[PDB]
Parts: structure tokens; C-alpha cells; sequence
């Protein structure tokens, strides 16, 4: 049922999100400090969130 | 690569994946993703993730 359904969907989602925070992390050696998520909606409803980055260095 | 090469391809493999489990939850449920929230999941070595939140609207 949809309880279910649901929250299945957002531990998905999480565990996508934390693996590419962590290759990502790896590839550039560097630390993923934050990401922006803005939605993506349709006039059918909500599409997706567009996702952006923040990325942090040493200066 | 470049940093930001990597950075948009991640942004949009993730994008994608929400899409995707957008879609399919709707689909299963007959119903409509109103919105989903995040929220940082931090540890002291740096972020780990966010957590997921989905909220489904129903009629009255």
C-alpha cells in the first residue's frame, strides 16, 4: 500500500543521492558541501526538482 | 574531467532518478507527487546525504 509505497520511494532516493555525494566527493577529491533542489512542475503537477551542487575548495 | 563536468552530470543523473521515482510513484498510486522535501544529512565528515520526505496530495 501507499504509506509504503512512499517511503520506499524516499530511502531510494536518499541512497541515490548520498552515492553520487559520494563519487562525486571521490572523483574530484574534494567535498560536496550542499545541494540546491528546485522543482520541476508541470501543468499535469510536479515533474521533478532540478538539482544544483555547491561544491567546497580550499583558497 | 573538469569539476563542473562532473558536478552538472551528477546534478542530472539526480534529476533524472527523481524523475523517474516520481513518475513510477504516481503511477502505482494513482495519485500526484505534490512535493518533496530535503533535508541535509550531515555527519562531521562532511554531508552524507538528504533525507527524503515525499508528500502525495488526495481529494476531499
Amino acid at each position: 500500500n501507499i504509506e509504503e509505497l512512499k517511503k520506499q520511494a524516499e530511502t531510494e532516493i536518499a541512497d541515490f543521492i548520498a552515492q553520487k555525494i559520494a563519487e562525486l566527493n571521490k572523483n574530484t577529491g574534494k567535498e560536496v558541501s550542499e545541494i540546491r533542489f528546485t522543482a520541476r512542475e508541470k501543468m499535469t503537477g510536479l515533474e521533478s526538482y532540478d538539482v544544483k551542487i555547491k561544491i567546497m575548495l580550499e583558497h
